[PDB]
């Protein structure tokens, strides 16, 4: 019994996090077999970055200007390649402690871990998720980018993010482990802004089956939505979409429940215009959203790696 | 910036985990050098543990009844002792990941990690709060005692608690690694029942500096109060009292933002009499007071200028 925040085993990440020195500038790294990927923001310095030519400064840089230590160890560096926005430095040494990985790009609203890193030491992890926005709400200090953000999907580690920049709402933006950003962020020092950031609709409904799952059974009511009327209600509130293949990623909660995912869409809808009028489900005062469905059953039922 | 729930990295304790099998209970151990701690009940059918004699089930255990486990590989245990209420296994290899450790035992208020583990293989990992009934409000279900808190200062893995069993009210129990118990609790089948729980006060006060640090001032105020009509009106919405030992640690965190500890305990005083009223501190609508000042430190501070 009991319901928490909870982040996957970040071992198998830890072995993968090293530095990357150049110039003055140290940020994190992450070494996978003979290579390490970081932000290839790492060249500049604080001039450059307000208006930064990456594929002119590349060319400047030669192997030996990139510094890479693996704990007290060093590492040589025999080439670069910069793919988008993320370097990829070719190594002498293959990391032993390399897990079976696959590099994915996530959809706003599913979740991950974060293995917070300072000078490729790791820090702390929690649990985010992709803001529909494209952003993650993380929590990291002047040098964590570099950062990465991981699932565990059965026996292999599924990097989806790593951490560039602090926008200025105080929310983190980053790119998939090729490079290509999440939203419609840039590496470059510009005005950029976060658009609004709205409610993950599905996540909510996943946190109120789990809430059901260990006792709670306050919220629900008889009343019966349509998926096009509670999508007319919750956008008023800043929920995003229900759409026909969310209500299907909740049938396995639907059924372990015998609560039909319209039904608890009825909860849902009257715990957004009546509000919550101090209670709390599963230990909260407010709509959790960073559950998904998954990270649901994975915590009920006890799924290990 | 940012503020979560942040776990310390679990991997130097991952290397440690191990299934212990005895009978038809099944459960976690930890593999430090060459010995396997795990919780003692899993020598007992469950017809022994309605009045159980520990050292009398113990010596008629032979080493080939305990079944370990790390990987498919499994482990020959060679001894086993007890230590009030774990069973330390002696088993033939040494732990080639045994990190550098120790064993502490924390008090009530202090937090860790904890490693949640089915089966010798971990589920994830979760910060948690010694409840000051000495109870913790753990995710745990059955199959999952062996289960450890752990702290790590550097290189070093401070394990503090071991996970035994669930009490009435769904929250936690459990041992540090010498088998002496958090609180007056009893690994007999007994009626038991966690004491009266209270908010840990010194840590709702480090939450709130980490929301003056993170940007939010919106519940600050001019008045100030004395220390003891702080605790007077505290007392009766069933916070902890705080003491010197409390004010002197948030000391720094007081130092870093410019506010007086005592203008911080008005500031909460007037939230605890007037509500947050639809408002939000850190994204939650709660007093939360499971961060202690130093995962504040940890988290969120950097050079100070002398």
């Amino acid at each position: 019994s009991g319901f928490r925040k909870m982040a996957f085993p970040s071992g198998k990440v830890e072995g993968c996090m090293v530095q990357v020195t150049c110039g003055t500038t140290t940020l994190n790294g992450l070494w996978l077999d003979d290579v390490v990927y970081c932000p290839r923001h790492v060249i500049c310095t604080s001039e450059d970055m307000l208006n930064p030519n990456y594929e002119d400064l590349l060319i400047r840089k030669s192997n030996h200007n990139f510094l890479v230590q693996a704990g007290n160890v060093q590492l040589r560096v025999i080439g670069h390649s910069m793919q988008n926005c993320v370097l990829k430095l070719k190594v002498d040494t293959a990391n032993p402690k390399t897990p079976k990985y696959k590099f994915v790009r996530i959809q706003p609203g599913q979740t991950f871990s974060v293995l917070a890193c300072y000078n490729g030491s790791p820090s702390g992890v929690y649990q985010c998720a992709m803001r529909p926005n494209f952003t993650i709400k993380g929590s990291f200090l002047n040098g964590s980018s570099g950062s990465v953000g991981f699932n565990i999907d059965y026996d292999c580690v599924s990097f989806c993010y790593m951490h560039h920049m602090e926008l200025p709402t105080g929310v983190h933006a980053g790119t998939d482990l090729e490079g290509n950003f999440y939203g419609p962020f840039v590496d470059r020092q510009t005005a950029q802004a976060a658009g609004t950031d709205t409610t993950i609709t599905v996540n909510v409904l996943a946190w109120l089956y789990a809430a059901v799952i260990n006792g709670d059974r306050w919220f629900l009511n008889r009343f019966t939505t349509t998926l096009n009327d509670f999508n007319l209600v919750a956008m008023k509130y800043n929920y995003e979409p229900l759409t026909q293949d969310h209500v299907d990623i909740l049938g396995p909660l639907s059924a372990q429940t015998g609560i039909a995912v319209l039904d608890m869409c009825a909860s849902l809808k009257e715990l957004l215009q009546n509000g919550m009028n101090g209670r709390t489900i599963l230990g909260s005062a407010l709509l959790e959203d960073e559950f998904t469905p998954f990270d649901v059953v994975r915590q009920c039922s006890g799924v290990t790696f």
